[PDB]
């Protein structure tokens, strides 16, 4: 059992408001953060949403997987992680634009689709891979988990829409490479969400692979392209993945 | 459950081997630490011993706490967790002689200070406290366990970290939240002065009899200046002869976290 005895946790500076929850960094036995529905009698929905990311962070055990350490369900219902130092990579790609050099960029692939395939292996779908939810820890190391408190990372069958699957997420971590060799996000040409919406999911919009970095190694240029793939079945798993990054790490640095 | 899906597992490099095990460099979802049997069939008593160390790291969820991932036997008895780049504070301190800077120093305590919290707030003692077992994962975390063999051996089982009631080795269990508290003490010793206690001494022996019956204490007087006035005394109180005069990790760790803000 994972219940962290009551009274234990003192919450201090408030980090992310959000619709659901908001986060704290807290003390614990240290620096920790905390995840915590602000409400004062949590409805059945709020307490079964609550009961499904805890049973799923208590089977992760992994470097590249944001660290769970315990829940609170009083006074409130609280999810704690371990306190990360650094930024997303949303942060980094978008906001500061921090130019990262290849080899770096690379290593953030290999690591996000390291954590990736050990979620798959245990029937855990993320359902909301993007940039925003890969948080760069001591900018270092990759730590997946969902921040959330969208669009551009929803592949077409999700759009059109449980339309879910290991394959949807390989469609964001697609994406996701996509950001990292390109520093930018997709369709930033276009400025109507609702249009993007209707076009990626009819197919008639794909993000423009012709971005790239031109020393983004050609090979990672078709690992791309293979988990962008607008239908399911023809997207390759993460075994493959890290397998076509891993042969691609070898001949470069 | 945390029984690891059958040969899955690669195992590669080897890094140490004992009597009770071989520690391997592996693959598992990326690079892993394996520690495993390499007998046919293991005794009753070795089978314990490997449920307990599974019993405990199974306990554990914490930054400074070595990350347990997950266990197999079949097809033999093995222990599977994280892999870390560096080498133990032994290594850094007494054998590459690292000039580290005092902010760094006492990060380094303040590290193992939460990471002795967390265990003995689960109720685990630890029993074999030493900056051996103290690994510095990338040189900036502290992550504590039982390295015993994937690190480099201490100067002398290792004599240096036992409080004096451990060392008169009673038949009565003498291990407790304060031996360990004691341990870390002896650390607080070697980050504060870059050496080990009783170098002067040459006979085992002699530091094992002397230790137990209070005629030999660390001397104090080889700290660094920059050394703040508060850790000095903390570290003594720390090392206090009196079992139950020493403080517990709770007011050590809130010590610590102190004066490092000013
Ligand atoms: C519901 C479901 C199944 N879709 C799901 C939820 C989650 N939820 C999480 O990961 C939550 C857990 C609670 C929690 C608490 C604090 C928190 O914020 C941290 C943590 C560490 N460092 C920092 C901050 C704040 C901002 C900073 O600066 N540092 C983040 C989170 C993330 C994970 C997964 C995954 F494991 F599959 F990825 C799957
Ligand atoms: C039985 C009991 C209660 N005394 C006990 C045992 C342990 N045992 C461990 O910590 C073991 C686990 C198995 C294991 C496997 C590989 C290994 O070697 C690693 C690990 C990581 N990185 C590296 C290396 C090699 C050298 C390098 O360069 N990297 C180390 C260990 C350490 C922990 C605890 C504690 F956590 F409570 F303190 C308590």
């Amino acid at each position: 059992d994972w219940e962290i005895p009551d009274g234990q946790i003192t919450v201090g500076q408030r980090i992310g408001s959000g619709s659901f929850g908001t986060v704290y960094k807290g003390k614990w036995h240290g620096d920790v953060a905390v995840k915590m529905l602000n409400v004062t009698a949590p409805t059945p929905q709020q307490l079964q949403a609550f009961k499904n990311e805890v049973g799923v962070l208590r089977k992760t055990r992994h470097v590249n997987i944001l660290l769970f350490m315990g829940y609170s369900t009083k006074p409130q219902l609280a999810i704690v992680t371990q306190w990360c130092e650094g930024s997303s990579l949303y942060h980094h790609l978008h906001i500061i634009e921090t130019k990262f050099e290849m080899i770096k960029l690379i290593d953030i692939a290999r690591q996000t689709a390291q954590g990736m395939d050990y979620l798959h292996a245990k029937s855990i779908i993320h359902r909301d891979l993007k940039s925003n939810n890969i948080f760069l820890h001591e900018d270092l190391t990759v730590k997946i988990g969902d921040f959330g408190l969208s669009i551009l990372w929803m592949a077409p069958e999700v759009i059109r829409m449980n339309p879910y699957s290991f394959q949807s997420d390989v469609y964001a971590f697609g994406i996701v490479l996509y950001e990292l060799m390109t520093g930018q996000l997709p369709y930033s040409n276009i400025n109507n969400r609702d249009q993007i919406i209707f076009m990626v999911g009819r197919g008639y919009l794909s993000p423009d692979l012709s971005k790239v970095r031109s020393n983004c190694p050609k090979a990672m240029k078709r690992l791309m392209a293979e988990c962008l793939k607008k239908k399911r079945d023809e997207r390759p798993l993460f075994p493959q993945i890290l397998a076509s990054i891993e042969l691609l790490a070898r001949s470069l640095p």
